[PDB]
């Protein structure tokens, strides 16, 4: 959706160099390369509502980092400033290890009007369709969904991937009779209260201190994802309950939540007369709106168009392995594919040189007839520009034209290329590639999935970021 | 001045292409490039003096394509429109052939902060320092002069330069004893009026059309360098002169002149019995201010500095021609001197070539070791970016760092440029600027001057031009 279009417009904009740029200058930006004309404003709603950062909001880490006041938790992030003042800047950090660069090229792309489009799904370190709850980009319809805690889903994926663990086996039986055998609990980071869960739903708790010499109730916990103004006009929605309520203030501030409430120990006594007392909680939580119930809309992109249901977290958690498994194999192979191609092409040169003034002599170079010739000599016809510099070609298509391409990446180099000097360079640098053949040709083989141990690495890499993000005060260095 | 500044810039400006600009933006540009800040409407008040085309006016051919309605006679240019919607054109035409461009690289050019700047003096094909009028592109002080007609001038150019003039030795004889026994009178185009001479002083006299049947006087021609309205206020100055005019109305008009003057026949008895019967001319012609005496302020710019005062023009003339003989020479030794350096250039690389892959071999090309070896190899180590590509050296600059060059001319090129066919072109284009060379060394040697022949081909040039622009609608195509 939008999502992703705001996402490669960023990565694009910002690749020659991460800077501060202007909200509208970037929401310009991403609308002229994608023709994305569904409204500047709305554009740059959602690019602010991508870059938010606030306890309890849709995206637990922006896509982009946060630059000046997005918005709030009192007014569920519609309190932003003027995006024409505001700057943003892209997370250069987190993107890169959460999305790998050179995985980008492999994405299924679709192509519209002769030009490049956004990819239909984006296939990222981790599963994000867990760890963010549900926001609205457009208008009139929203998502509404409660994100997984960030322990589970790592146990998980490291169960999967690595195979000194010790729930390896365990976790691959349980995919077949879909026993689930792992926990799956939601998130509990910015959050002091509680989360219990009877049958099939989940309630919040928040917290709330009273203290007898003082007389005063303190309020120290707010829900999970709840305005703080909607909570005020929710108790001042009841009309019974104003004759119990004497006085309320809001003393609700960012970053600090401390809000004194005024109480007569007269009403303390009657609270719980007509109540019903309610067995799961007191009635002191439950006359104030403390908790929420949970109706989890799980959905997912479909691949080939639509939406789907899934009973579970686990449901769609264990359909997002297999296709983030094969990307991994599909970068391995193609990267040894193309490794190859580069390695018989600097031989050859090598080669020439070793045939070129100082020993042999070819300087026919016909046309047709010195094709043959040339073929005897063992030289490839394979083009340049292509194998030198990789594109979005996937595997099949990479042999096809580069096997079958054209000349000029010999016999037309600098003059300077057949020295010595120059020879050391290249022969230095064909050991290069072939070593880093062996390390591909290592990988590529294990029983599970091709590229576990990359996998294990990229998975701390992304810890590592989300780490130093919450370590600085949000400058990443 | 001013006037080199604008022409600079024009060519500057549409060096890469000749299209239609406009004045505001020209006249910035020009700024731009010689930091000129005297003032843009003064710049621009300069650009149309210089690029207009009116009968009188100082230039007789503009500098610049006239576009639009630039000014008129009668008010004398000062009617001149908004610079920010017209538009002007440089005269690709006529500049080329008037002045020289390979000529211009020899210029003496001044530089200041490092950067280029205007040349002291421009010299041209013909002297434009007699051929037009004086102007003021400041405020204040008003330049007057007078030009000669542009067939005395040819004269004196073509015997100073033509071998088969018959009058060659009389014209050189005159120079030593400052006769001038060629003849040098004003101009004459545009102007249907007498020029008389009496003394050393010149006057112009307007034409009168006067018919008994229908008793309508009717003027004809203007004199030479009044404004309309300057005529009309002289004649409405005199007290006395308003008893003798009954009615007079202005018919005046852009390219069409046909005045009707009503005076009663009861009025020309009397005309000549108090106007003391000048003998030089009737009195019709002296009530009405139709005579203009002539003052020539012959000024020229100081090479050194300064301004100079000179007796006649041919004073002026006799000093201009050695400084283009002079410049004549200096660009056949330059291109002679540059074009040998070619000669080597490419019989070097040729000969390469021939000691190349095919035959010899020397693929050491050591830094200080083979420089000596390369010494007896013959190859020049001279620069290339030079030779290739002259720009504002002078012939004893010109050698000291072309022959004291370095290297990456040989050695560093295509390796498709050793090939028989890339021979073939070299080989072919060697005999090219060997025989050119021929065809300087045939020149640069003639009694008179060097480069005799080529001034009578670019004095051709420069009459066609002046006929195409005066044979069209002012289009040059």
């Amino acid at each position: 959706r939008a999502r992703r279009k705001i996402l490669a417009g960023g990565v694009k904009c910002f690749a020659s160099n991460n800077r501060e740029r202007k909200v509208f200058q970037f929401g310009g930006y991403v609308a002229d390369h994608m023709f994305y004309h569904h409204g500047d404003m709305s554009l740059n709603t959602s690019i602010i509502k991508a870059a938010q950062y606030y306890p309890g909001s849709s995206h637990l880490y922006p896509v982009f980092i946060g630059i000046g006041s997005f918005g709030s938790r009192h007014l569920g992030g519609k309190d932003a400033g003027s995006p024409r003042y505001i700057s943003v800047q892209l997370a250069s950090e987190f993107i890169k290890t959460m999305f790998p660069a050179e995985d980008s090229w492999l994405l299924p792309y679709v192509f519209e009007d002769g030009q490049r489009a956004e990819p239909e799904y984006y296939v990222p370190v981790l599963p994000l369709a867990i760890m963010e709850y549900g926001a609205n980009p457009s208008e009139g319809w929203k998502y509404t969904t409660w994100a997984r805690q960030l322990e589970d889903i790592l146990a998980l994926v490291r169960a999967y991937v690595d195979k000194d663990n010790p729930k390896h086996e365990l976790l691959h039986y349980a995919i077949k009779h879909k026993i689930t055998i792992l926990p799956l609990r939601p998130s509990n980071y910015n959050f002091k209260g509680h989360l219990k869960r009877f049958g099939q739903y989940y309630y919040s708790y928040g917290t709330y201190d009273i203290s007898e010499q003082r007389n005063i109730i303190t309020i120290t916990e707010l829900p999970l994802r709840v305005p703080t103004v909607a909570y005020i006009e929710s108790i001042k929605k009841s009309s019974n309950r104003m004759t119990f309520i004497e006085e309320i203030i809001d003393y609700s501030s960012s970053e600090t939540i401390e809000i004194l409430v005024k109480l007569k120990p007269n009403s303390l006594n009657r609270i719980v007369e007509e109540f019903k007392e309610t067995e799961e909680q007191d009635s002191i939580e439950n006359f104030l709106r403390l908790r929420n119930c949970l109706h989890s809309h799980l959905n997912f992109v479909k691949p080939k168009g639509g939406i789907i249901e899934f009973n579970s977290y686990y449901e769609i958690l264990y359909a997002w392995l297999p296709y983030r498994r094969e990307l991994y194999q599909k970068r391995l192979m193609r990267e040894h594919a193309v490794l190859k191609l580069r390695i018989i092409m600097e031989t050859a040169i090598v080669r020439y040189i070793n045939e070129s003034a100082e020993l042999n002599l070819s300087h026919y170079e016909d046309e047709k007839e010195a094709s043959r010739i040339l073929s005897e000599h063992g030289f490839p016809p394979l083009n340049h520009t292509l194998i030198i510099s990789p594109e979005f070609a996937s595997i099949e298509e990479l042999n096809q034209k580069a096997l079958q391409g054209c000349y000029t990446y010999i016999l037309s180099l600098q003059a300077r290329e057949l020295l010595i000097a120059a020879k050391t360079r290249r022969v230095e640098k064909i050991k290069k590639m072939q070593a880093r053949l062996d390390k591909v040709e290592q990988l590529l083989q294990e029983s599970p999935f091709p590229g576990a141990s990359v996998w294990l690495e990229e998975i701390d890499a992304v810890e590592k970021a989300i780490i130093k993000g919450r370590n600085t005060q949000w400058k990443f260095h």
